[PDB]
């Protein structure tokens, strides 16, 4: 059985952190994989590096060990939603979070709750690409369980989340996250007009997730 433990983000884990990040995105982000070609590992480390310090500073996240292994095998991001570093993105990832920024921004600003230390952001999660289907469902399911203790720890009013997989999406949903928004990502509308992705079906969904603590 796999036997784990919740350690704050340290400065020394960030390679380990971009190691387990690119291997989770890379090639394997459903919204992301319509925005192909051009879309490169380092996008994703690239912006992991620009906001390291400050998210380490902020200690909101953490990594979870293997404590039979002593190695990492997953990791939650979290930041404060309403004090958030800003980075300039060059990628076209870009895309991306401004779509997230679409799904996430009307809801977050004029719904959820006003002032600093409300709105935890879960923003990345991502395990390790060795991990089994047992093993990965498990950590999944212990960094929600550890999520919901940063946020009550920290004195957070709930858990701000877009889950853009179907997994991660009935994960918040069977761990009660109130659905707020169920976009179909096929209708997003970029700023040139275009749908970048306009390609995906219908059944591919970003869902806005909001459980308060
Ligand atoms: N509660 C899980 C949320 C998560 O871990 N990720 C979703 C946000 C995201 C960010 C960058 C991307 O490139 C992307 O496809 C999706
Ligand atoms: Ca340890």
């Amino acid at each position: 059985m796999l036997k784990m433990e919740a350690v704050p983000l340290r400065l020394e884990h960030r390679q380990e952190v971009i190691d387990i990040i690119v291997a989770s995105f890379y090639n394997k982000a459903d919204l992301e994989q319509w925005l192909k070609p051009g879309v490169l590992r380092t996008d994703y480390s690239d912006i992991l590096n620009d906001i390291w310090n400050v998210l380490v500073e902020r200690d909101l996240s953490f990594v979870v060990y293997d404590t039979n292994t002593d190695r990492i095998i997953g990791t939650a991001l979290n930041f404060d939603a309403r004090n958030e570093p800003e980075v300039d993105i060059k990628s076209k990832l870009l895309i991306v979070f401004e779509f997230l920024e679409f799904c996430e921004g009307p809801i977050r600003d004029n719904y959820l709750p006003k002032g600093l230390n409300q709105i935890l952001h879960s923003f990345m999660m991502g395990t390790a690409e060795k991990l089994n289907p047992r093993e990965n469902i498990a950590c999944m399911h212990f960094m929600e369980h550890e999520v919901l203790r940063v946020a009550r720890e920290k004195q957070f009013a709930g858990i701000f989340t877009t889950n853009t997989s179907p997994l991660t999406q009935q994960l918040a949903d069977v761990y009660h996250y109130k659905t707020l928004l169920n976009f179909q990502v096929n209708e997003y509308v970029h700023s040139d007009g275009s749908r970048p992705f306009g390609d995906a079906p219908d059944e591919q969904r970003a869902i806005v997730h909001w459980k308060e603590v």
